[PDB]
């Protein structure tokens, strides 16, 4: 692994926790510097594009509903997205990957 999760680090007078399999623990404090910092730990980018807030936006929106994290196939039905596109973006995974930046605690799994 590249974090070594769980561990805590500091960015722009913040501080950001990640529990196990370095998920984001604290979307308290998430903001430009924490989504960009994760995402240039784990893809490398250094300036994010306009297509990856994009993408990270419209989710943010849907997170104030009902607090959860679907595909990239339903919010097509109201955007206008390339799964391709989005993939060559992402590392095989637009799923995980985004919700992950944009600052979502898993949901509810215990099974």
């Amino acid at each position: 692994m590249p974090v070594k999760c769980p561990g805590e680090y500091q960015v722009d007078g913040k501080k950001v926790i990640l529990d196990e399999d370095c998920f984001m623990q604290n979307p308290e404090d998430w903001d430009e510097k924490v989504a960009e910092w994760l995402a240039r730990e784990l893809e490398g980018i250094q300036k994010m594009t306009e297509e990856h807030w994009k993408l990270v936006k419209y989710l943010r929106e849907y997170w104030e509903t009902f607090g959860t994290c679907p595909p990239i196939k339903m919010v097509t039905k109201e955007t206008g997205f390339s799964l391709e596109k989005i993939y060559q973006l992402f590392p095989s995974g637009p799923a995980h990957g985004a919700c992950k930046v944009a600052g979502a605690p898993k949901p509810t799994g215990c099974v």
